[PDB]
């Protein structure tokens, strides 16, 4: 309910003062940052996931970085389904018919309306994995998202890599670890998880193919847990963003704490 | 989303909504303005853009299809009530709320669908701050330039502009109520009054807040006026899915609904 998001804010959030915030909890010009948002936590915003994006744009500006994940799950094999899960009838006719995954047309799922907004922007390209892309905007845009692996999608092939490579940052605003995209690269260098056949529809010498690969088996409803353990070390910079509950934290000190919390199980 | 998988028999997909189409009655060349329940039809793989596909691949690049882009969160906020906010805010509103760029600002209340097309290639977009269009095909360009900014659904239009290429309006899965040409009929009949109204655009540059006037453009006598036309019998009946849909030419439903608001 829009209802519930009015009755809650006591004066409307706008570029100005999302911009405000942004500088108050530590982003910066310059920065290279991923983020991961809820638009409807922040309170009541004039503009809406445009006025996010452009409050962003102004902090970090072209000079700095902005990545978020495109994840366009919608593309992967049905057989792994369960949110929710479909028949076992239609799996196939899935396979046959899923459109091929291109990147300035595929939505995300999941992703939320800012993400939606960011990856439209003029100057934001997108990686070229059907399912587990990311798009971003600024200075290093073009290096961080191109080359992105087929197989091993989050791995030291990815944004995420690279992102850690650039001793990045990443704002979470007002959702949890579970978004956290970058504690997959801790799933990856720990070898948290099982490795299983997944399968996408991509454009191929010119034309739609199923394509079959091999993937880790994400999980991030491990990550909640990681990240309570991980603020006990009071390295997260938390603040409010409007309504919000937000967090800015150094994206190689939580996937190193992800990759050793993993690997002592 | 579990009511929508349960409810439907096998898999909506490209090629089964371009044949739920083409028995509908939809043609290679022709000018149609879609308004649309993506949830409707039932389960679709590959979701809005599969849809969009469908409607291409009927109608072609010989043809045009047309949607409604409107931008409302970019009003005055005098005048909401779905929900409306308090007076306090105003003012602050109309000097945050960003800029209207029409390769940039999100619909509202427009559907999936509607989001998808409008950043396909090729799709192009007209310039109003709250009532833009977004048209692909033969006549795209046409269509969606020069909209005036006052009287913005009025006869600078692009519902006018179908309306001269004698169109059509297909309806998927929602009825008269988002039937955006009838306000053409409002306008025609003069059934609205005139109001007071603003929009930020770029000028000049810079942003500005823009205050003009146009039609209180209601649509609560849309499903109305509809019933009535539709005992004429001009209008073809289909599934698209587990949707009911609407086919019908834009000129009889605008003509009608003219005749239909100058008589109260
Ligand atoms: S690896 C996986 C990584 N995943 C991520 O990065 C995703 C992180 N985000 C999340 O997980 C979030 O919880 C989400 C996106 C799944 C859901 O959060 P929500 O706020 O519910 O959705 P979202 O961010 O898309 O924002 C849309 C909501 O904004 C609200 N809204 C709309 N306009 C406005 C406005 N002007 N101001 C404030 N809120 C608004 C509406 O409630 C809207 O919901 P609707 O589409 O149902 O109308
Ligand atoms: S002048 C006025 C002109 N106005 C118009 O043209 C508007 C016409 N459309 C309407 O009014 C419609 O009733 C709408 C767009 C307002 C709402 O209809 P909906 O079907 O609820 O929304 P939309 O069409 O955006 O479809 C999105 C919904 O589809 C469903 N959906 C998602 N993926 C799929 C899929 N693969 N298959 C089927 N349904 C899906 C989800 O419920 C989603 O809803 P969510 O946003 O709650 O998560
Ligand atoms: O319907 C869907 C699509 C992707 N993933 C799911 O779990 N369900
Ligand atoms: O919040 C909003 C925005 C536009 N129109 C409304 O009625 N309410
Ligand atoms: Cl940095
Ligand atoms: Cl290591
Ligand atoms: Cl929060």
């Amino acid at each position: 309910a829009m209802n519930d998001i009015v009755a809650s804010t006591q004066l409307p959030n706008t570029i100005k003062t999302i911009t405000n915030d942004l500088r108050k909890l530590g982003l910066k010009k310059g920065m290279t940052v991923i983020v991961h948002s809820s638009l409807s936590s922040i309170g009541w915003i004039s503009g809406g996931a445009v006025a996010v994006v452009e409050a962003l744009m102004e902090v970090i500006t072209e000079e700095g970085t902005i990545i978020m994940p495109t994840q366009s799950s919608d593309l992967s094999d049905p057989k792994h389904w369960s949110r929710p899960p479909v028949p076992e009838e239609w799996w196939q006719i899935i396979r046959d018919n899923v459109p091929a995954f291109e990147p300035h047309i595929t939505p995300t799922r999941a992703m939320g309306k800012v993400v939606e907004c960011f990856r439209t922007y003029p100057n934001v390209v997108r990686s070229n994995h059907p399912l587990g892309s990311f798009a971003a905007w600024g200075r290093h845009a073009e290096e961080i998202t191109v080359n992105q692996s087929l197989s091993m999608s989050l791995g030291e092939e990815s944004p995420l890599r690279k992102i850690y490579d650039l001793d990045g940052y990443i704002l979470l605003i007002g959702v949890g670890y579970d978004s956290n995209t970058s504690v997959h690269l801790s799933e990856v260098r720990s070898g948290a998880c099982e490795l299983i056949k997944v399968g996408a529809p991509i454009i191929e010498n010119g034309e739609r193919v199923w394509k079959e690969f091999v993937d880790m088996d994400y999980d991030s409803d491990k990550f909640v847990e990681i990240g309570v353990e991980f603020e006990q070390k009071g390295t997260v910079t938390m603040g409010k963003i409007g309504n919000a509950k937000c967090r800015l934290m150094k994206q190689r000190d939580i996937v190193d704490f992800g990759t050793e919390w993993f690997r002592k199980k």
